[PDB]
């Protein structure tokens, strides 16, 4: 087995780790990031581009670039969920072997046709490639994480993915499980509730759990499938946007590469106010040759997304419902995904919970692929 690997295999950002030294160890990309975007797309040349290069090249074509592939893997064609996704997705998915395959262009007019858990497939290459050049040897085996309300052909078509990337899966094991194992909720005593609270790039999850002699199970699981960081970067273009266009009475909606550019600046100016209270927004050659130069305060990033922020209270009452559970029938609070970073999504959980305190320590956008790692010390030996 050599060394195994932990891998998130996100909906938009993936993670991995290894076990190393006595510690976990995330690893970065090389482009520096210790996540990678589920992302792919494709060079006039025809070179195909994974991960940070494909999400931050620049187009004017978005029908060629392929992400959330994630919410097509393990689906059919007709499932209803699958075509009410395809109406949000800006590139070609059509019926194959009763599957929604996504087509593309590539470069010289050359088509192809991938079927989700090909791109899966790249995206996990890519998380292989990212732990091989940090161990300086290959890997062979891992284990990879699902959503906990992965099915059958789901869970199956994530092993395929990986077999089509050279890995062999030896676990798959659900996503908010692996943030339990990384907290070691897993090594303690008696029968205990917990409550998972998941908001990633574009998916909100929560998902009760019970820990009981070292098995968890999965009790309850909620949420919404569109709703995440992405939905807070949109309130912020939206604002900038609106605020242009008053300026200068300009639409930048008109050039897709100037939203990008945007968007991408919007992106970061959201984390950095997750640990500090102002940041700039500077771009040039923005909108017909002019720059952009703006700031935005944390209190006007809450005040734009407070509503959105709330929402995501709402399926965490549900699941309590479900359970047969109220707050203070939770032993554990775990916070993961990204977005979860913001100050003001954590001050809202901890309200929710009476003023209870999450877990704390590891970085909610790898505490899942942290706990993969976990599993994958013991699994290496
Ligand atoms: N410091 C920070 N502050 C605020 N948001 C951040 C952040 N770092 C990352 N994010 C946000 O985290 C989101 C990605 O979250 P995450 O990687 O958990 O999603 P995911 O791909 O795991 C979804 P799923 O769990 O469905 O697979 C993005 O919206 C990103 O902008
Ligand atoms: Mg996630």
């Amino acid at each position: 087995v050599g060394t195994v690997v932990g891998i998130d295999l996100g909906t938009t950002y993936s993670c991995v780790g290894v076990f190393k030294n006595g510690r976990v160890e995330i690893i970065a990309n090389d482009q520096g990031n210790r996540i990678t975007p589920s992302y792919v797309a494709f060079t006039p040349e025809g070179e195909r581009l994974i991960g940070d290069a494909a999400k931050n090249q620049l187009t004017s074509n978005p029908e060629n670039t392929v992400f959330d592939a994630k919410r097509l893997i393990g689906r059919t064609w007709n499932d209803p969920s699958v075509q009410q996704d395809i109406k949000f997705l800006p590139f070609k998915v059509v019926e194959k072997k009763t599957k929604p395959y996504i087509q593309v262009d590539i470069g010289g007019g050359q088509t192809k046709t991938f079927a989700p858990e090909e791109i899966s497939a790249m995206v996990l290459t890519k998380m292989k490639e990212t732990a091989e050049a940090y161990l300086g040897k290959k890997v062979t085996h891992a284990v990879v994480t699902v959503p906990a309300y992965f099915n059958d052909a789901q869970r199956q078509a994530t092993k395929d993915a990986g077999t089509i990337a050279g890995l062999n899966v030896m676990r798959i094991i659900n996503e908010p499980t692996a943030a339990a194992i990384a907290y070691g909720l897993d090594k303690r005593e008696g029968e205990k509730n917990i409550l998972v609270f998941d908001l990633g790039g574009g998916t909100f999850d929560v998902s009760l759990l019970t820990i009981d002699n070292g098995v968890f199970e999965v009790v309850a699981t909620n949420g919404d499938t569109h709703l995440g960081g992405e939905d807070f970067d949109q309130r912020v273009m939206e604002h900038f946007i609106k605020l242009y266009k008053k300026k200068t009475g300009k639409d930048v909606r008109k050039d897709n590469r100037a939203v990008q550019k945007l968007r991408r600046e919007v992106e970061k100016a959201k984390r950095a106010l997750s640990s500090q209270h102002q940041a700039r927004i500077e771009i040039e050659s923005f909108y017909e040759g002019e720059d952009f130069s703006e700031t935005l305060t944390r209190a006007k990033f809450e005040e734009l997304n407070m509503d959105l922020f709330r929402s995501t209270m709402k399926p965490v009452q549900k699941v309590l419902e479900d359970s047969d559970l109220k707050k203070s029938d939770i032993d554990e609070i775990v916070l993961v995904g990204g977005s979860t970073r913001i100050p003001k999504i954590q001050q809202l959980v901890k309200e929710f919970f009476n003023g209870k305190e999450p877990s704390r320590g590891i970085n909610p956008d790898e505490a899942v692929a942290y706990g993969a790692a976990v599993q994958a010390g013991v699994l290496s030996g």
